[PDB]
């Protein structure tokens, strides 16, 4: 029974950079994993993908496609004031939101500004 | 019908253009498509993925997993003298490569340095 | 697949480099009967079965960029005995068409490439 | 650089681990025909460059037989022996007109007229 | 008859969302459109300008030039405690207020510190 | 008589920040004014606008609307390597390039990347 905090840190060890789209995906994966009691499943699958020679980025994408809750839960909406509140690297990946985005279709989260505007964070 | 230059251009126009691993993946996908006469099916799948709600980044990953040519396909090797010869948006995306790297395992290309060393560009 | 069985009969010996190459070609064939057509024609041209297998890795567009599969095992003892005389350190990014059958990766982390 | 046949064999032997294989004997065949056509330098260049390209020594040897002009229609050497039990250390029926570049290292010619071909 | 709240949201959705002077102008235009009963005129004019190929920013400036009330109306005075209360993307766009400022003359609003200093927000 | 260099700096002191859309507009206005022999009419109108209580930003936009060369003027294309070569402040207002773009309709310039992607700099 690994904690979401510890799994996050293990995944972060493999992903250089700060405030990236893939760091945001780790957060989404760990929260949703925690809330669906599937952190251990996710961790085992992450370790197994690295052992087959997958990049950590590929391993995480494979988790969003295989682990049940990621086709049960939509990309989380994150409420922020203005666009500058989005991490710098994440901003490089912002797109208009499709009607109803899926996590396994390359959408990490949706940022919603105070003015109501929504922005889809692509992987 | 479609040429590699015309498919690259279509892909580039769907991407922001900062110079990420996905940008490098456009060249990689279209070269394999050209060399193996697969550019039409790649184009068809790329457009169908977008119409399905995929982000272009995800759509490019789907190609590497669905188009039969990318099965066991090795990332191309780019020969360089030094590490600083790599674009900065790819710089924080470089890892040691597994024994026999596969594109569908999340590997865009391999940079091979003068001193014999190799760095892998993860998606 | 019975394509592998057709190839096996033309290659005397067990657990050899070319025996492993039949296994590698056939699996990557699924993941082809154009392989079977080229093989039997090469034999009729007077090729040794070994050469016929190499021609498949060279002509067929799949193998142009196809990388050898990775076989995860415990140690050097798990490698077939006749393969052990063909083992070499791996190149940066190996390809089948460049004379590499597979990569054995041990528990230790050490990798050994099987040459044709 | 004018590399000798005796020298080029040993250069190639270093890259081939073990001893008494078909690829080991292919080195001899390549260096014999290379010496007779003064092409040992273009063989050395292609063998050393092929390895630097990411090829195994075995793949590099096969490529020489397919690309170097002297190996065109070139027959494998005929080794005259008495019986099968004289062959050291695979051995298939022989096609009508065996060529090195079609994967035949040498031919064993038996005292009773039978021929066996050593495949690569 | 479109509301002030709905017209704002439409305009916001056509803008990036950083909180520049053009963001502030949305609230100013819609408040005064409400007062002049021209919210429908402004909405139709904004959409017509976008179809002509105007950037949304230029579309907003055109409203201040074309809708009569912006010839007479004062840049609204926003009372705040200190310069920190002015949004970050507006901090640079602050200028000394000219005598009797006009919106059609490129002034969005006036910030008034309880210190006494007035600061004009240029477009 | 006024030069292109002198008019740039007269306009620069009125505008805030570095690498901004309006700073780029100054360069765009002065280059086209020089090439079309209209620096003196642009300089005269800019100064008259300021004297009438216009913000410098508004005075610049007015030039693009009132000086005859801008009536049919399409924005200049600036060729760069990748999106990261665009000034940070200019990046905040990049948009798809509309068909037949015009400066007087709110487009400072067009950025064309090496990969053929074009980004329109809105004011
Ligand atoms: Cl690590
Ligand atoms: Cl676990
Ligand atoms: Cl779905
Ligand atoms: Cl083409
Ligand atoms: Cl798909
Ligand atoms: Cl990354
Ligand atoms: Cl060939
Ligand atoms: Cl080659
Ligand atoms: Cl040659
Ligand atoms: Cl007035
Ligand atoms: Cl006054
Ligand atoms: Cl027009
Ligand atoms: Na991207
Ligand atoms: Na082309
Ligand atoms: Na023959
Ligand atoms: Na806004
Ligand atoms: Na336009």
């Amino acid at each position: 029974d690994i904690s979401a905090k510890d799994l996050r840190n293990i995944m972060y060890d493999h992903l250089p950079g700060f405030g990236t789209a893939f760091h945001q995906l780790v957060q989404v994966i760990c929260k949703l994993g925690k809330d669906s009691n599937s952190l251990d499943i996710i961790h085992a699958e992450f370790q197994a993908s690295l052992a087959e020679g997958d990049s950590p980025q590929c391993a995480l994408i494979q988790i969003t496609k295989r682990v049940p809750i990621f086709q049960d839960a939509a990309p989380p909406v994150i409420h922020i004031r203005s666009r500058g509140d989005i991490p710098r690297a994440c901003q490089k990946s912002l797109r208009p939101v499709p009607p109803s985005p899926k996590i396994d279709r390359g959408w990490v989260c949706v940022f919603q500004l105070q003015d109501g505007k929504t922005l889809g964070l692509a992987i």
